């Protein structure tokens, strides 16, 4: 109910706890990352973007000229919108409520689509695990039953990148690793091109690589 902001590179971010995934955090590893490996990019997005804390910190550090932003949660996506109004980045920013590119403008293509998406897939997962979670956090938050949040999102991902353009996930080693996903890569026409475990403190997280197979 109650609206905070946390600087991310500059952009005050606007969010709600129930909407937070961790981007203002182990996102900040996105950055570095992406400035020693990419430089700046024209076209971003960010995939089950929420408030947005990994889009607009790669904004603000100036990776991106251009900076979109989607996610399947309405609440999500206005509170994205009125980030963009409150720091005046309405010229460099869109945001879409869609569920993965169902509802994404057609034409909409990216030269770096990155995201923090759904952690977990809740059937398979610790029973641990899974309780931390479901007492904590909205299940839209981190569960990916079945892994078919990602599925989908691999099965589109192809035709929404620019020539030259790629898809950097920040994956959870607790939950994942780049095998779990490798069969949803190859069948979707993409491969692994690198996995790239996140640095102190954010070792928890991994970041994977993924680009149109040849
Ligand atoms: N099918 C789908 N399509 C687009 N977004 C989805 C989705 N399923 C879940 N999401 C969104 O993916 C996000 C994962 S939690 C990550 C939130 C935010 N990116 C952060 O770093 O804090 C949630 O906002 C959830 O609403």
């Amino acid at each position: 109910m109650t609206m905070h902001t946390v600087d991310c590179e500059g952009v005050d971010v606007r969010y709600a706890d129930h909407l937070d995934g961790g981007g203002s955090d182990f996102g900040r590893a996105y950055v570095p990352f992406v400035a020693s490996r990419f430089g700046k990019v024209p076209r971003l997005l960010e995939w089950c973007c929420g408030p947005a804390f990994i889009g607009f910190s790669l904004l603000g550090a100036d990776l991106c000229e251009r900076l979109e932003l989607c996610d399947v949660n309405e609440e999500a996506v206005n509170v994205a919108r009125a980030t963009v109004a409150a720091n005046g980045l309405g010229d460099r920013v869109s945001v879409f409520h869609s569920d993965c590119f169902d509802t994404v403008p057609a034409d909409r293509k990216w030269d770096l689509i990155v995201g923090n998406p759904p952690h977990m897939n809740v059937t398979t997962a610790p029973a641990e695990h899974v309780e931390v979670f479901r007492r904590i956090k909205p299940e839209l938050v981190y569960a990916d039953k079945d892994w078919e949040i990602h599925r989908r999102f691999y099965d589109q991902v192809g035709d929404r990148l620019t020539p030259g353009g790629s898809v950097l996930l920040q994956e959870c080693w607790a939950a994942s690793d780049p095998e779990v996903f490798r069969p949803m890569i190859t069948a979707a026409g993409l491969e692994i091109a690198g996995t790239f475990p996140c640095e102190p403190p954010h070792d928890l997280f991994y970041f994977l690589w993924v680009r149109p197979a040849a």
